[PDB]
């Protein structure tokens, strides 16, 4: 019942019932410039104009170098038990212990203003405002990353982002430079496959799993440690769109995911995730056929099962997007007592990069003093001055060691003051090198494991995604280099992808082929645990009392927890949205109300209120994109017009009571994969 | 008796009895780098090192473009009356009405580390934290300014500041470019003369008067205006040093003025100023022999006497210099209801300049949100975002006009909301021109008026100052140009400056010569109203029990409010300062304790504990710089070693009661002018 | 320039906004911003100063630099000059002129000068966007303002919103027409670079 | 152009830009605040057309 | 006769015998503000005033966190021999091999404007503009 | 020290003026680059590290 943003209330400003003022006080007006005469030039002495305009002119700050496009919200994490047996972290140190949290979801390549539903790796950054400092798990919705060394990050990001000569294409990897890098740097192949699957185009932020990706360390009070992988398990269930749907949705509504997250929290349907961890000993570093320090590899659950530690729930939206969401500054270096890093070369470089990049975004050192960045545990140190210094320090002896300050602020370590400490057992041994380990060399085995662990239709989506993006590559040799690398993962994949490009795939390379499968890498395979907050489009008409029983259909669906929108020609009594403003991409299921066949047919389907064939296009798109479709009573003729029979799965024709039962259980399936063709008939 | 810094308490951080932390929380230690082995390299994953060092690396901000060297303090202003009939200003709205204030004093040309006692114009920036916005009077210690147009400000500052090829000389106008500008731009001659007098080298900030310089408008609630000049009249009295003294003081103690201001407030001797004004009618703008819009002119008090509005008192030093003093952002554009600008071309350009330059220093538009810059009257507007946005605005409808926000924040003007309004009666007429009025053409009359109003020795100080600086000018034609301009002011001044340069003075030019004099432009003319916080140096010796008499002598002098310093060879019991650490520049008076003659002769004046002849040099310097000097009992031998007669003005000899009575009387006179020679001899 | 109050404020705004984007006063020194005609003045220092000025006497007026860089005006040096005939007259005022009062005549003039189908696209655009407004009173205010421009436009847009904005308000109605405002009326003079699938 | 005085430029852009609470919608005037400004400020009607 | 500042000659600006201009080109006068009348207020449309004053207002950059007070000069380093037996450094790769250098001396504690003759540790930083990249020996006048 | 204190006030630019005047007058200062070479195994051989 405690507010998640309670600490931020002191900095909130209410402008209701007030006069307009300047930033230095004093009441004013700001609707007229000061002029020298009735039709005169504007005066330089006009201080009210310049102070207003100066602030407007300096509103924009630099966007994030990566993950510029994103959205977030506040929440509460609750620990299920006392985890002192495995870690000294205070936020996991007791049963029912609650910690405030802020989570920001994002894409990667796209700039600010780009579409939510573009194919990309997604961000999953979570902060724990704990009683021993801020702890951040900066992660993604895919358990492996492209590159093995952090020094290669600019090379990866330059290649995937728009071509520097024309800045094209926007928020897309479907171009020469991206697929040049994937083929030239074959370690990226694994994350490529995840990005080409359902994880590239998820339904929403709520329907994503999250991963810390890197192997971290969890340290106890006595110094003993264990290797750990972070996992966020979605309670809303995993769900993904189709690509042809995602493209249209990008233009129809670029704010799809952020508005979805916003509407969920406002409607009283706060999304939740369970924090889980894979715990293994130090001596299992190179035990399971790969190196745990390698970020391009994940650990199958068959070797180490998930151990649930707690649950996070996001229940408070921000009041100002910029001040909270845009200004927040996540860091993987934000670590607390009880946790420790590993020698993962990609992770190692991130610790520097995130702290450095805040100097560019916030244009100063004092970015942690911002309300959203502030901890709840207190800040006491000899840091002075800097740009935008918000506090006034009382200790005039800002140094250590010192007699004058009486040894305060004091030093804290493992035994005293509950201070951070590196794992005492950690050792370094060997020559100083600019090399990668020989255990990092395998780039093809896990990609094959991931591809094998998908369903036949899910395997088709990945191949169709590669076909689409690879066909945009103009350079012939680059496409040959791509098929060469795909052939090392799988010959059948390389064969099928080569068909679209009009090239001959190379002969089988059986070095890295295998028939192994792994658990829990699938999406369109498992049904959703709840259909709450899912969207239904009720296609109705203003003419002939069709809207009256469409409202009854809407009323019944809302009881089960569904978000319903009644569509008509114009905004009549009961109509939520017009056909002009309506699209199939904004719904999980399209239902044709009885008496609404007139808008699919001759006279009625060609009204000036909406574009030609708009009602018919919505139902057609919905069916082709695999959504549960329906048609009540005599509305089954609407299905007959588009050419869809009333027998096939995911199509529900009949009485009002039967349609509701069929549509609701159809939403659990979400996508019906039998409507999508597989290679070989 | 309210604390002037009471609003600032909430942003104060105490680190006493606390453990060391990072900027994002969590206890730590930061006295050892994380190393890979006993004698190994420092690790990149060491987040404790980089977060500490980053803040240190980014501590510095750009200094002020001018008035970089300065210091300040908090205080309270008290109005003597209700001043509603002359102005609508709220802080002058009632009797005994208290308003918090912060005041900063400065030089002009010197950089942040320059000496306080360098010859320059001094800043006098005062802020009023009133209940209707921040009102700033950004003034100087000199009533007139160099230039007549604000577009010429870079030309003035570039000429006075160091030469751009070698950056020499620091904090000084004694070089070619400065006097090239003064001679080439004759308007600067008036402020030059003020700068060459005692105003250039004041005793302390506490012994300075202040001036707004520009003519402003005081507007009543009904909309009636009066032309106004701001004046700060010191209650400590005006006092200034000699040049040869100031040069030595610049090296011995660069922090002389700011340490003095600190010690006065700390000892409980808070300085005070009376706020006074000269009220002129609108039709009397050009009625006093000059133009009131001209900033190079001052209005003699014979035409318009001062009207005392209230009193200011500075009683609180800052906790943090950087957070408060360095970060404060004064602006002439900080105006409130009841005050208005005029058409002074210098003032017009300032309004733009000060707001603009804050973007340089603070690297963002939210500099008014800084604790020192915040108003106490509240801020409500549609300003959003910007670098380092500290608040979270609740109003989502951040624009006007608007139905959704219900017209809030509302507009305020003359009759509604007590909003700012320009003087209703003001008008504009004529062609758009890049010209200066013909009424600005007289550059030489007031400089002559200023020189006539000084005493013979004060007139000699001005000429000796010109002689010193003009001799540094290497270019001969530039020196000839200076004599040409000086001759237009006065022939006698030109001839007396020419002889030092070894040049023939030009023939008399009687166009602007006159014998008029004015009141209150002098300094040494008057005696001090109080001798509190004044400094006495007691020269004693550790041998022969001289400390007993020196201690009893000290005890008596400190009872009249003086800060006394007992000086000896080493820090014995009752000794405040050693001879090695002592200098004449630190004291207002020098008294030789009885039995301290041994340190003026052979052995005794040749100790290893201090440089040779130090005790005699302190007394010699003290006498030569015109300070009250004394010698108790047999200490008369010490005055005779330096050839000083015991019965001349400001020289006191005899018993302890006689010496104390004389010195206390001599400190009110402060400077004895009869020890400085005048021209002719 | 002219006394256009909108133009007047831009002159300030565009110069100030570069300080945010470029984080320094030397943005004109960037190769894309540099002029071809040359730069000579007393501007020194600042963030990212790319040149090394040879003139040590960086001020005017001055004997030491012999008055160079020199002042240029209308008659000498081909300098910039404000129009000699321009004048100012009247009280200092925070208000717009009474001649700026009409907001409805030209909007109608534009709508009149479009083709029947082009007029439909404009209404269809308003119909689409106005339906996204959730607040009922805001939509009523929109139709109220649209009714002042044209009655038929207000009524046609109103039917999509599902309410009436009927009663004509003919203070500003007219049938005047002007050239060149339409797009779909004229034919293209060339079909070069036009795409064909 | 929409407005007649340059001091009203922040008001125009703030209304057409995405809503400050959620930063929605992107690159569109089809929302409450934009049309609230157009109706409240009739000068904008011409450029709207 | 070798000029140490030879490479810097390309960025040098000569203002002798030139007319006054803005930072975006075009000749101007910049000694009078544009006023609405003989004794009138300054106009906001005075682009010449603001462009001149903006550059002045933003002249200052932050001083060095330490060694703020200093002064430098250009020079030439000459190697007495081929030191390939001790180092692969190119600027020490042959006898009579010349390399341009810049040296800046300084104090430590004092800010900009502080005295040279204050008691402090002093800086001695030297840059070698070598043919295989810039090499800096950032040092002091005290060995520890 | 007693010389340095007075010099700081009389001429704060003492050292930079000195360096400048030396170069202008044709009296350019010079320094010899010298090195102390030690073997790797003798890093802790001279009574310290
Ligand atoms: C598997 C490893 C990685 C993960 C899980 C990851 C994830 C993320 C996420 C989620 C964000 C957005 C944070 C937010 O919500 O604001 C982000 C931004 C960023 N990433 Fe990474 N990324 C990875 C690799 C890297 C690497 C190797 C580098 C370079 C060393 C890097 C540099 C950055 C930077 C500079 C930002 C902007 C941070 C800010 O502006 O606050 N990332 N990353
Ligand atoms: C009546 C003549 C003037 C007086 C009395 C005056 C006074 C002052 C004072 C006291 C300060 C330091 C404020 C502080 O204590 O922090 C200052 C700084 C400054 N002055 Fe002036 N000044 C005058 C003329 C001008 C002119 C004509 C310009 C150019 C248009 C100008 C530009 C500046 C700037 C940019 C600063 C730095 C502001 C800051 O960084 O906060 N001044 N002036
Ligand atoms: C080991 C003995 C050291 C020496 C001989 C030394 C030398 C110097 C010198 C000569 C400069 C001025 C360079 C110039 O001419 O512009 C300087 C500045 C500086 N020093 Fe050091 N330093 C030492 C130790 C350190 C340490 C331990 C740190 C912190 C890790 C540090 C941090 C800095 C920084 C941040 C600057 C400013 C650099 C700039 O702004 O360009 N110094 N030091
Ligand atoms: C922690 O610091 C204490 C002193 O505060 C010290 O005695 C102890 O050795 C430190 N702990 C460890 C394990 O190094
Ligand atoms: C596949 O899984 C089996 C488990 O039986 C394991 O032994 C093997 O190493 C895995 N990899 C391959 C390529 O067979
Ligand atoms: C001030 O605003 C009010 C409306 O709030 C208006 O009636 C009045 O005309 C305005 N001007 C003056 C001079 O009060
Ligand atoms: C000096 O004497 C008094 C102040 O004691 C002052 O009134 C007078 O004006 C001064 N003399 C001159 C010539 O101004
Ligand atoms: C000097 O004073 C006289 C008498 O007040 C006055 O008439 C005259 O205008 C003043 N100015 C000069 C320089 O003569
Ligand atoms: C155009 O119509 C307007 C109506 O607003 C009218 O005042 C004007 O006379 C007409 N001008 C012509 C003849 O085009
Ligand atoms: C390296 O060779 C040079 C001559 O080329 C010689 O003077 C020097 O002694 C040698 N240095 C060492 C340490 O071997």
């Amino acid at each position: 019942e405690v507010d998640a943003r309670q600490r931020l209330k002191e900095v909130e400003v209410d402008d209701n019932g007030q006069f307009m003022t300047t930033d230095f006080g004093g009441n004013i007006e700001e609707q007229f410039s000061l002029k020298a005469g009735g039709r005169g030039s504007t005066l330089l002495e006009d201080f009210i104009f310049r102070q207003k305009l100066q602030h407007f002119d300096h509103e924009r700050i630099p966007e994030r170098v990566v993950h510029a496009r994103g959205a977030g919200a506040h929440g509460i994490f609750t620990s299920y038990g006392d985890w002192s047996n495995i870690t000294a972290a205070s936020f996991l140190g007791a049963k029912d212990k609650q910690t405030p949290v802020f989570v920001r979801f994002s894409t990667v390549a796209g700039s600010r203003g780009s579409a939510d539903t573009a194919r990309d790796v997604h961000g999953f950054a979570t902060r724990f405002y704990t009683d021993e400092g801020n702890f951040d798990i900066v992660g993604n919705n895919i358990p492996v990353f492209f590159i093995q060394d952090a020094i290669r990050f600019p090379d990866l990001i330059h290649s995937v982002k728009p071509s520097p000569d024309n800045e094209v294409p926007q928020a897309a990897t479907a171009h020469d430079s991206a697929w040049d890098f994937f083929s030239s740097q074959p370690s990226a192949l694994h994350t490529l496959f995840w990005a080409m699957s359902g994880n590239g185009i998820p339904r929403s932020y709520r329907h994503m799993d999250g991963f810390g990706i890197h192997t971290f360390r969890l340290v106890t009070e006595d110094g003993k440690s264990k290797l750990v992988k972070w996992h966020w398990k979605t309670k809303q269930g995993k769900a993904a769109l189709v690509w042809e749907e995602a493209q249209v949705l990008a233009g129809k509504n670029a704010d799809f995911h952020r508005q979805d997250l916003w509407d969920a929290i406002e409607s009283g349907n706060a999304p939740s995730w369970e924090l889980a961890v894979q715990l293994i000993d130090e001596d299992k570093a190179q035990a399971y056929g790969f190196d745990l320090l390698d970020p391009t590899k994940f650990l199958p659950e068959e070797f180490a099962p998930l151990q649930v530690l707690g649950e996070m729930t996001l229940n408070r939206n921000p009041m100002n997007y910029f001040a909270e969401t845009e200004q927040i500054s996540f860091q993987p270096g934000h670590i607390v007592r009880g946790v420790d890093f590993t020698e993962d070369p990609l992770l190692q470089g991130r610790l520097y990069s995130y702290l450095d990049t805040q100097l560019n975004r916030h244009r100063g050192p004092n970015f942690e003093q911002l309300p959203i960045n502030r901890p709840v545990s207190g800040v006491h140190n000899n840091h002075r001055d800097g740009q935008g210094q918000a506090w006034i320090h009382k200790n005039i002896h800002h140094y250590s060691p010192s007699y004058l300050n009486k040894g305060y602020p004091a030093q804290a370590n493992q035994t005293v003051g509950r201070g951070f400490f590196t794992t005492p057992g950690r050792t370094a041994s060997g020559v100083l090198n600019r090399e990668l380990s020989a255990t990092f060399d395998d780039h093809y085995t896990q990609p094959r494991l991931f591809f094998n662990s998908l369903t036949p239709v899910e395997q088709q989506f990945v191949i169709n995604a590669i076909r689409f993006e690879a066909s945009h590559v103009t350079n012939e040799q680059v496409k040959k280099n791509v098929l060469e690398q795909l052939n090392k993962i799988s010959n059948d994949v390389a064969k099928r992808v080569a068909v679209a490009l009009g090239l001959e795939a190379p002969q089988p390379d059986p070095t890295y082929y295998h028939n192994n499968v792994t658990r829990g890498v699938s999406i369109f395979n498992e049904s959703l645990p709840t259909i709450a907050t899912l969207r239904v489009g009720v296609l109705s008409t203003t003419k002939g009392g069709s809207l009256d029983k469409a409202k009854a259909l809407k009323e019944q669906l809302e009881k089960d927890g569904l978000k319903v929108t009644v569509i008509a020609e114009y905004l009549a009594s009961g109509v939520d949205q017009t056909y002009s403003a309506a699209d199939a991409t904004a719904f999980d299921a399209v239902v044709v109300a009885e008496g609404a066949e007139r808008v699919f047919s001759g006279k009625g389907a060609m009204s000036p209120l909406f574009p030609a064939g708009r009602p018919s296009q919505i139902l057609t798109d919905g069916y082709r994109w695999g959504k549960p479709v329906a048609a009540v009573g005599s509305a089954k003729k609407a299905l007959q017009s588009i050419g869809v029979e009333e027998k096939e799965a995911g199509v529900y024709a009949g009485a009002q009571d039967e349609v509701i039962k069929g549509v609701e259980e159809g939403l659990k399936v979400f996508k019906f994969l039998e409507r999508f063709a597989v290679d070989g008939d």
